[PDB]
Parts: structure tokens; sequence; C-alpha cells
């Protein structure tokens, strides 16, 4: 038992040791800023490794999942997945707005058009490391390219390419085999990185509990943390199991239990795209879900799901707006929540989406950007919980989509 | 009939409706600059889609066309194509100079060396989205990289790679199959984009006839438009059919008629590289031209042909020079015409080459860049006609090259 | 005989003619700076061609060499190669320090951490043309990306990818075949460039002996050149042959003689990565070295070897430090030598590594950067000798590693 799953127990022990080391160093030592930065180097190296493997994995896996489906049945499955994700996103948005209004812890047109612009990039190679942005200037619109991987356009192109090569028949079989092999190789490289994972995680946690200086941020942010945690808990325990039970007449909690390893891996590494191998294995072997449904549904959810964004980034934006004593109407609150939810779409995949996404959402909404440092402190913990919620939602969606496509999966088998 | 070719009639109807809508909005409405920009968003989205597909299509198609030819016969075919293109370019240059001198509508060394520098880029990945440029500075030469796809170096590398892998025999067959499948997939994605084409075209035309403000630009630019249109018409109707009849003893106008769909598609979408599927189909099925000659000749012409550049951009440069009352000798006029013709080489492929190429040519020649906005107004129409002329020239060249290589195409068949 | 090896004799004649032309032009002509720059254009074009082919060649060849080895024997061979390179680098460092101290011709933490940071880039596409760098700022650390290919991370990823796909069995065979064909194609393109090589070399040499103005740099740099040349000569003639004779009980000088063509090609083109085809051919056919050992050892040495860096760049750094009359302890001299040796790792592959590496090492050490122009003058000659020394060291290492892995190469054959 210990040898079979030594990675998970070693990671848990590393987390505990990192928390203890961070507390002890903070209490019994006086480190300068430079030494505090040098103390977290292994965690930065681990994050660089994790970011290095996101692109090829997502691209190859998405293409493989699209091409594995028959041409005449892929539309209905995609429609079901889209409907499920839309319903979950809407419910999450409503819950987040209601909670942020009740607890009170405290141009959007260009930002909405930039999403469509980034859906269709002007260069395929440039989209791998750069993104497009526009702003008003004296009024005319001026656009430019800045650093940051454009995963939305890559996803769209991957979907189109997979659909095209899955219909060519024998003319596209070489591409199908090439991308299948590439996906397998990337999955093995991810497994290789998972061996170095725990040592980086230890220093990441130790250095996270070190940068806190005054500790009064915990006093000021108590209600904001309570709001985000309550929203995530309600979404995880009430809404998703009920939807699964409504569609699938089976015990939702047994299904959630069967994905415990994937959930804990997502909670530890704080990334959904890099948890894909564990998610695949748990869904296929523990829950007896069809491979064809899983390999197509999970890659889309690992990059598109926005149930946690609407419950974290939108709540943070509303909290920041409330901090400045700004008077907000019921229409304005909805505007901010939708803008924040839509602005960040690849947050689940990023190992620390919050650090880069907070300033992007604040700039898109048009609020003072100097208040980001107040909320960055608890991002390392709220973001990891959000990652667990997103992975659980993706697994539930995979199960639901498998349940609904019963005749399609039996017609797809008689053909072969 | 209507169902078979619904795309072309729908595109024509969209063009008519866009012209009517633009005229009506300009006459009966007062729109601000921001609203005028927001009115043309679908056209911008269509242009982004068109630009997204240029790179893979050109690269894969060019490699496939080079590799499909036998190693011992590819030299003569390439030589014939080069000679044809050189002759047509020289005739176009002479005609443009003569017309611009007669009607009078009104350092180059670094620019010429930059063409050779861009023929051999220092990085293959960087060449996909960046270009090299040099300038004098106090005198020493300083070079840097700026945005803009370097299609010249990509073409050169594609030619070399295709020639190399077409001679390896069975060792390069996997690469040949891979690039064949990639070319087919890109062609299907282009066909997919052609469905959204008409809706974007409507708003593009409607927003083009909207940005005109004073309407006195039509009074000032009457002679410049007349000169460009007369040059293009003379090249299309007199010179190219005569050359085709001289080499090929067949009716030139029947050959031109058989490519009407491709000509209209080029006139509508204002891009030659994206018209490649229609050109291939019309040349192979309507004119009974050999596939091996077509798949090699057309990709080169869609990126290298300069008969329309010498008749449009050179005429515009000479017009700008005449506007400033600059005294130009017969040597100077030739210098400007050759510099403008050589500076722009990938204009035919770009959906709106004129917008970006005008400032590049003006900077290369060394003339005031503030006069570009005067001529940008009628670019959307002169450029579309230029695109029709270029496509017709490419088709005529394909026919001529097929005619000349008669023994090579019969020796290439006895081998297989 | 003349027809078989016309390239080498033509290159030697071009070198002689270039030296004569440069001397004659310098003595009997007065050229301005702009004309001196325009005189060396063919050499710049040749260097652009050479830089264009480095990336695909190195990546494909390294992957192919890793994947060709059996999974159970690749570790010992890699360990032997690493030990050999470490021993040679240490001996070179010691010799360089001793010589620079005896003859006297006259923060590092961030630079050392940047090496590990660049070992694991955050983006695979961006690593092809950009590098990461950090600096202190008021103290916090700020990082950014600048131009320059990150070959270290590409090498690491190539090693991991080759190891992963060589164990997949039949699931990764398509990738193995693809990269084998790509390596062959790149090797043929290199052979094509070798035809234009001599004409560019002539003008490169002619323009190198032209930029010298005062000729007093030869008087001031006499001892620095003597030190570097003596170190390189001692390393080439004494240490490496002795190590080869100790491990391999065969005549070291016959082995060196059998690689004369590769040595002369490295001396002429001043690049190790582009000399790889000649090195492969000479090692496999003239010295009867196993192909499996050669195709794996040589690509690693052509990018990682640091015996010449420690003998050239470290000596130059110590000379610059001595020029400023800076008092340096025995610990400081070691610090500078190790920092300079470790900072430059891909110098052997670059056609003119010295030009870009001198300022990088000077910035990393923290010394006045205005003294680089004094030592740039003789870089074109010291660098070419360094390239010969590095190629000889790589060949000797290939021989030694082949000798040590005797049972592994006989067990790897009984399996097939
Ligand atoms: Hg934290
Ligand atoms: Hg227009
Ligand atoms: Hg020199
Ligand atoms: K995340
Ligand atoms: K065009
Ligand atoms: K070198």
């Amino acid at each position: 038992f210990l040898k079979n799953n030594w990675v998970l127990l070693s990671t848990v022990a590393a987390v505990v040791l990192g928390i203890t080391t961070g507390v002890l160093v903070r209490e019994h030592s006086n480190l300068s800023t430079l030494e505090k930065f040098y103390f977290a180097f292994p965690g930065e190296i681990l994050m660089r490794m994790l970011k290095l493997i996101i692109l090829p994995l997502i691209i190859s896996s998405m293409i493989t999942g699209v091409a594995a489906l028959d041409s005449n049945v892929s539309g209905k499955i995609g429609l079901r997945a889209v409907v499920y994700y839309f319903a979950t996103t809407l419910i999450a948005v409503i819950l987040g707005i209601v909670l942020v209004v009740s607890i009170k812890p405290g141009s959007t047109v260009d930002a909405m058009l930039d999403l469509i612009r980034n859906m269709f990039p002007e260069n395929l190679v440039q989209a791998a490391f750069q993104q497009y942005k526009t702003k008003r200037e004296e009024y005319k619109i001026v656009g430019m390219y800045s650093d940051g991987i454009n995963v939305l356009g890559l996803i769209v192109f991957a979907l189109v390419f997979g659909l095209v090569i899955g219909k060519m028949g024998e003319k596209g079989q070489i591409l199908v085999d090439f991308f299948n092999a590439l996906s397998d190789a990337t999955m093995k490289i991810v497994q290789i990185i998972m061996w170095y994972m725990p040592l980086g995680i230890l220093f990441l946690i130790a250095g996270c509990i070190i940068e806190v200086e005054d500790w009064e941020i915990f006093r000021k942010l108590g209600l904001y943390m309570a709001t985000v945690l309550t929203g995530l808990a309600i979404h995880s325990i009430v809404i998703l199991p009920l939807i699964y039970f409504i569609v699938v007449r089976k015990n939702p909690f047994r299904f959630a239990m069967g994905m415990a390893q994937a959930l804990l891996t997502a909670l530890m590494i704080s990334s959904s795209s890099a948890t894909l191998p564990v998610t695949f294995r748990c869904a296929e072997e523990n829950n007896q879900v069809d491979k064809r449904i899983t390999r197509f549904v999970l890659p889309v959810g690992a990059t598109i799901n926005m149930d946690g964004t609407a419950l974290y980034e939108a709540v943070a934006a509303v909290f920041i707006a409330q901090l400045n004593d700004l008077d907000l109407g019921i229409g304005q609150i909805i505007t901010i929540s939708i803008t924040a939810t839509s602005a960040s779409i690849g947050a689940a995949g990023v190992p620390q989406a919050g650090l880069v996404t907070m300033v992007i959402v604040l700039s898109a909404v048009g609020l003072p950007a100097e208040d980001v440092t107040l909320i960055i402190a608890v991002d390392c913990l709220l973001d990891r919980f959000r990652t667990m919620v997103n992975v659980l939602g993706d697994a539930f969606g995979t199960g639901i989509v498998e349940k609904l496509s019963k005749k399609e999966l039996e017609q797809m088998d008689v053909s072969s």
C-alpha cells in the first residue's frame, strides 16, 4: 500500500512540514526580502516545470479527444457538455452574487469584444505566448500584443482541427496517430514531473506562510475569506451532487469518493490541466466511465469551466468595489460579476491563476489596481480550494454526459 | 443550381446589401468614431479568421507541391515558372511607369539588402511572426526585429525542404504523407471559413463606405484611380491573353471564362492565398490542366507574383512624389518604381495588403508618411481589383507552364 | 582526388585570398565605415544561413540519438559522458587559472540561479528565441525575457522527450521515424549550405582584417593572445591525448589524424553544431567508432562542452579585471573563472559566440562593459582555434565512451 501510493503520502507530509517550517521561520527568525525570495526557489522551479507542460498536453489531448469520436455523434455530445457547463456557470454566478450581497464583506464593451478577438487569433505561432488587448485613446481604439499564452484561440483551433481530421478517414490517419503518440508522451513527462512535485510543494508552502508581515490582513479579510469559502463549500456539497442525482440516479457521494486521489492532487498542485492523468485514471477505472466520453469532456472542462471563477474572482471584485465605498446598483453588481467571470477563462489550468488574473480583472472592470496586494495574500489557499471544486465539477460533468449519451455510445460500437 | 453554388450568390447579395446599407447610414445617420468602429466588428473578425489560416496553408501546400514532382524534372518546371513571372513583372513595371508618366495624376540600398536578409532568416520560429529591418544611425547600420510575418524566408525554406524530402525516397515518405494530410486539413478549414465569409463581407463593405467624410477625396483622387484602373484593365485584357495565345494556341478567353468562380472569389475576399482551393478546382476540372503542374505553380504565384504591385503601389508612390512637386528624373522614376515593386512581395496573400504596405513602401523610399491617409480611402476597391488581376495571371501562368512541359509530364508517368 | 574534396581546398584558397584582399585593401585604400560594413555583406548572409539551421538540427539529432539507445543501458552511457565532460572541464578551468595567474597579461548568485531557471523554461515556443534574466532593484528581484535562443532548456527537454519516447515501444514509433527523417533532412540542408560556405568565408576574413584601425591593439593584446593560445595548445596536444591513451590503449595521434577534415571544417566555419555531419562521417568511417555511441555523444558535446570557454572567456575576464588594477584574491579569481565558464554554455555552436558572450559574461561578473571592444578584435581568430579544440575534445570523448561501453554494446545487439 505504501509503495503503491508513496507520492500522495509524501506530498501530504511535505505540506505539513512546509507549514511547520514556515511558522517556525516566521516566529524565530528575521529574514530580509532577498533571503525570503531565495528561500522559495524550489517552488518557483516547480511552477516553471508545471507551466512548461501545459501547452503540448492540452493541445494534443484536446485534438485526440475530438478525433476519437464519430463524425455523426460528436455534435450531440458537445451540445450536452456545453449545456451542462452553461447551467453550472449560471448557477455559480447567481450564488456568488447573492452571497456577496448578503454578507457584505466590505469600459466593459472593449473587454467583452477582446474575448471574441482572442477566440480568433491572427497568428497561430504568436498565440502560444502572446495575447491581444485594446484600449481607448484620444476616441479611437488602439490594439497591441502582450505576453501571456492565448489558450482560448488554441482551444478553438484544436477543436476545429480535430473535427476536420476525424472526418477525412484514411487521409488523416497519420495525423491522428501522431497526436495520439504526442499525448501519451506528454502524459509520461507529467508523471515524471510528479516525482519532483513534493519537494517543490514543501518550499512553496513554507515561503507562502513567510511573506505575511502584519497579520492584520487576516483580521481585515476575515469576511471576504468566509464568503468565498462558503460559496465554494455550498457549490461542492449541495448543488453539484443534487444535479448529478437528478440526471444520474446513483449515489453522488460514492462517485465523489471514487475521485479522491484526483481531488487531493488538484488541491495540492493547484492546477487542473496537470491533474488530467489522475482524473482520467480515476474516472475510467474507479467509476467505470466510458473512455471516449472522458477523453473528450475532461480536456474541455480543464480549460473552460468557470464555476470557481464566478465564486472567487467576481466576489473579490465586488469586495474591492465595496471597499472604496462606491455606490453600486443591482445592475452594476451583475455587470461586475459577469465581466470578472468572463475575463478569466483559463484560470483553472494556471498553477497560480490568481496572481496574474487579479490585475487583469481589475484593469478590465476599471477599478484602482493598488488594492490587489491586499487580496493576493490568501490567494494561495482560496485558489487551491477553487481548483478542487473545478476538478469535482469536471468529473460530475463527465459522468452526466456519459449517462445522457447511451444510444450514441451503442451506435458508435456497432459501426466498428 | 441555387443549392450547388449558394455561397457565390449569397456573397454577391451581401455585397449589394452592404453597399446600400453603407450609403443609407452615411446619408441618413450621424455616427461617432467609436460607433463607426463598432459597426465593422464582423468584418474585423472575418479578417482575423482569414489571416489565421494563411501560414499553415501556404507552408503545407508549397511543400506538397514541391515534393510531388520528380527530382530530375523539377528544375526545368521551376525555371519556366520563374521566367514567366519575371517577364510578366517586367512588362507590368514598364506599363505602370509609362502610364504614370503620361497621365500625371499629381536610401534604397538598405531596402534592397533587407530583401536578401529576409530571404534567409536567423530563426525559423521567429520568422512566423516577425521581420528584420535595418537603418542608418550616427554612419553605422543598426538592425532590429518588428512584427509582421516573414513569408519570403518561409517560402524559401519550404522550397528547400520540399526538394530535399522529395529525393530521400522511402526515408522521407512519412514527412510527405504528414504534409499531404496537413494540406488537406487546412483546405477543409478554409472551406469552413467560407461559410461565415458573406456576413463579414457585408459589414466590411458597409463600414468601408462609411469612413469617407468629405467626399472631396474622390475629386482629388480621380486621376490616380483612373491611372490604376486603366493599367489593371490593360494588363488583364490585352497583355496576358496575348501571351497565353502566343505560347498556347487556344482561345485565351475561354480559359479565362473557365476560372470565373475563382476570379469572383478573389474579387470578393480580396485574398489570393485563401482563394487557392477554388483556383485549384477550376484549373483542374474546368480547364483540364495537370494536377502536378497546378499544385506547384499556383502556390508560388499566390505569394510571389508582382504584376499588380508594380501597377498599384508603384503608381501610388509616383503619385505621392508628384504631389510634393518634387523634380524627378527618368532615372529617379525607375528607382521609385523598382523599389516599391520589390519592397512588397506578399501583398496578394494579405486580405488588405495595402493598409500595411503603403507605409512600408513610403518609409523605404524616403517620402513624407503623412500623405498615406489620402490614398488609403480607395485601397479597399483598387486592392480587390488587383487581387482579381493577380489570380488571373496565376491561372494563365499555370496553363502556359503545363503547355511547355509536355515531354516532362509523359516521362514522369512512365516511371510510375 | 580534387573532385572528391573540392570544398576543403576551395575553402583554404578562399581563406588565403581573403587574407590577401583584406591586407591589400587596408594598405592601399581608404574606406569609410559604411563602405566597410557593405564590404562584408556575403559573410553576414553566410552567418544568417548558419544560424538558421542550428535549432532543427540540434533538436532532431539529439532526440534521435537518445531514442536509438535501449532503455536499460542509456543511463550508464550518459553517466560516462557526463563524468568525462566534468573531468575535462575541471582540468581546463585549473589550467586556465594557473596560466592567467602566472603570465599576468594585464552578484554572481543571480547569474548562477539564472542557469537553473533557463534549464526549465516557462514556455517551449518562447524558448526558441528568448532567454530569461533577473536583476536586483530597489532589494527585490525582477525578471524579464530578452532575445537569444535558450538552447539549455531545449537540450533538457530534448533529452527527456527522447528518453520518454524510446521506452513507449510501438506507441512512440511514429515519433521516432518522424524525428529520424527530420534529422536526415536537416543534415542534407547543411550540406547544401556548405556549397555557398567558401564565398562567404572569403569576405568574412577580408572584412575582419579591415576593421582594425590603429594596430596598437596587437601591441597591447600580445600577452593576452599568447596566454589564450598557449592554454589551447597545451589542452589540445598534452592533456586530451594523454587521457585518451590512459583509457584507450591506442595511438592518440592516429585518432586525431583520422578527424582532420572535421577539425579543419571547425577551424574554418568556427561552428561545432554545423560541423556535425563531417564529425559523424569521420568518426564512423575513419575511426570505426560505433554509430550508436557517436550519434548520442557528439550532439551533447557540440552544445555542452566547456573546455574552451574556461580557457578563453575566463582568461579574458581575468585580463579585464587585471586591466583595471583591481586587487583580486585567490578566492576571487576562482569566482570569476567559474562564473565566466558557467555563464556561456552554447558558445561552441554559435558561429561567433564571442561577440555576444563577452558582454554577457562582463555583465554577469559586474565589470565595466566599455572594455569589450578592446578584446573583440582578435575574437575571430581565438574563437576559431577554440572551435577546433572543442571538436577534438568531442571526438576524443566519443572514442573513450565507445571503449568503456563494451558489454553494453554487445548486450544491445543480442536483443535485436
Ligand atoms: Hg497563503
Ligand atoms: Hg472603399
Ligand atoms: Hg580578426
Ligand atoms: K489554478
Ligand atoms: K490582397
Ligand atoms: K563558436
